[PDB]
């Protein structure tokens, strides 16, 4: 049977090292690191993924604030609010949490994060730096399933990844980080596109050492697609229950590791999170 | 029998797309678009390359200047000369031609390029910009590569793309195009990796219908590789003592339904589509 990975386990010990890190950083003489969250408007996922951020910052002692706003703000207040935070020498971390109204150009949001505060690494620059491996931090999701297959020991260096995407924003950092010379991944990579029939995807899958999917597509992966102890990481967040993409039960029969969703990716993402925190209050 | 695509062909069409709309910018008023290019020591393919470049800019109306420099110049009055160049009001595109001397680095090379100027795209913003289609500008070879697939009308969508790149610089930028929603394929992309075993590829050419081969060895691609109909594009550059690409051309000629030649195919396409980026760059 399919050994389960715990995500909240291995995330949780991740806090305690970042956690060491910063009381260190503390007792050191500095000033304790501040994480500053922006949340427009209601959507309902939005609002519990922050509450696990700002639970984790506390739980690893770095201060933090979530800025609620509503819908209706204008996209020159936001900016407006993002400089102020921008130049507050308190804020160490800086995120907007996404997606935005449609009234709001949501490139030019992350674009305004300073780089140096931009935790998520979504700032235009931040990305050409990790394309580049020039990088000093990641973005949270990528950088968690990475930690995943390390911190297990799961081989890479010339294995078959497949990773399917919902969006180019989804599937290809994780696919660039996998594939690039030793992080690093040094594996042959596929990154399979929401326009691919499930019957093409299968005949990629099945000769996949390790299965990433982010499709947020219930079932999208089931037993007869995987080869027999292959890794299947799902990230895929689907909605009165919550399920990932993979047919956890089918596959736990054939795959050699599996993630669950809840407890999977999601509590990685929030502790890499934190990792790039501590990473911003320090340079 | 495959339709082989010239690249000579597509490359002229474009050139005169380029021409047309230099002469329409400059019969407005406008200055003459100009591009000028570092070029560093003796490498005889780099030499080729950068007068293949400089002779399709003045066919299009595109003023130009080569800058040489001796390979044991410093990277500081390397970096002397850019600044120059990107201070200078006459000069839209500066491109360095890589690659440099090892005392250089290039990537703080390809960083101190204007961002606005870097017509090939290798400035770590506008990596990002490409990423996040944000671009005005796109890296010459991967739009190379991209036109040549829509201008002879290969279908991507859902299609599986297969690209064998010598390196993540190589590799990836081509197949984060074709991955792209629709430039862009909206096509399932594998990304083969450097020294990966001939037999481990040939499962993923073998679902491909579409192979891009930019590793530089020859006879990499054979016909045992290819399904029929499958659009090869060779984007390999060898010498063994002439030229040759990566496919097995005469082979795989039968298997594949579409093939383009090396020289004469993707190589044109590059010097081209820098043709584009330059105009791009003249119309800020
Ligand atoms: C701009 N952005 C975005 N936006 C975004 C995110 C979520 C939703 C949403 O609705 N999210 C859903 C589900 C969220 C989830 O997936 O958990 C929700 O919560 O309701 C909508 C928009 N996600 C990015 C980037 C970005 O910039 N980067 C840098 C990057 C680095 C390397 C490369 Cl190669 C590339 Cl291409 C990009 C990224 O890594 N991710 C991942
Ligand atoms: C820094 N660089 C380099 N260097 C480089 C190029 C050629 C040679 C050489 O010796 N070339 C030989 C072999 C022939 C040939 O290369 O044509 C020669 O010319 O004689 C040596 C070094 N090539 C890059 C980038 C880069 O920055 N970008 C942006 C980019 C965009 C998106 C993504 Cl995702 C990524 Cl990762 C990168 C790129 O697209 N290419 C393609
Ligand atoms: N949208 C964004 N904008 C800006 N920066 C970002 O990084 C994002 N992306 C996220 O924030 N993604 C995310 C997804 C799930 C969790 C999570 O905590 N999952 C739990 C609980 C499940 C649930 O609450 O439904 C689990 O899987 O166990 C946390 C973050
Ligand atoms: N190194 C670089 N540094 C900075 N920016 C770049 O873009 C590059 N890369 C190139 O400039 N790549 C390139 C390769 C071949 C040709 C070409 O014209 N090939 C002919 C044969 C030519 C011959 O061998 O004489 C053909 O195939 O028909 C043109 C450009």
């Amino acid at each position: 049977e399919a050994v389960v990975i715990s995500g909240r386990k291995l995330a949780q010990q991740i806090k305690q090292e970042v956690r060491q890190e910063v009381e260190e950083w503390v007792a050191s003489g500095n000033k304790r690191p501040h994480l500053s969250v922006i949340l427009v408007g209601e959507n309902p996922a939005s609002h519990s993924y922050v509450l696990n951020k700002t639970r984790a910052a506390a739980v690893v002692g770095i201060n933090s604030e979530t800025i609620m706003k509503p819908a209706s703000i204008s996209e020159e207040e936001l900016l407006n609010l993002i400089n102020k935070l921008n130049n507050d020498d308190n804020v160490d971390g800086l995120l907007v949490q996404l997606p935005l109204p449609e009234h709001i150009d949501e490139r030019r949001i992350c674009n305004a994060v300073s780089p140096d505060k931009d935790v998520d690494g979504f700032h235009v620059i931040n990305v050409g730096r990790m394309c580049l491996d020039q990088y000093s931090m990641l973005p949270a999701t990528p950088w968690g399933v990475w930690e995943i297959i390390k911190r297990t020991g799961i081989p890479t260096l010339g294995k078959n990844v497949v990773v399917a995407g919902r969006s180019k924003n989804v599937g290809m950092p994780i696919a660039m980080l996998l594939h690039t010379d030793g992080p690093g991944g040094d594996a042959t990579v596929t990154i399979s596109h929401r326009y691919t029939p499930k019957e093409q995807l299968k005949k990629h899958t099945i000769l996949a050492d390790i299965v990433i999917s982010a499709a947020g597509i219930p079932n999208l992966i089931t037993a007869d697609m995987i080869k027999e102890g292959a890794a299947v990481i799902d990230v895929g967040i689907n909605r009165p229950k919550l399920v990932g993409d993979v047919d956890f039960e089918g596959v736990r029969q054939k795959a050699g590791y599996i993630t669950p969703v809840p407890g999977g990716v999601g509590p990685m993402t929030v502790a890499m999170l934190m990792k790039n925190t501590i990473i911003a209050a320090k340079k």
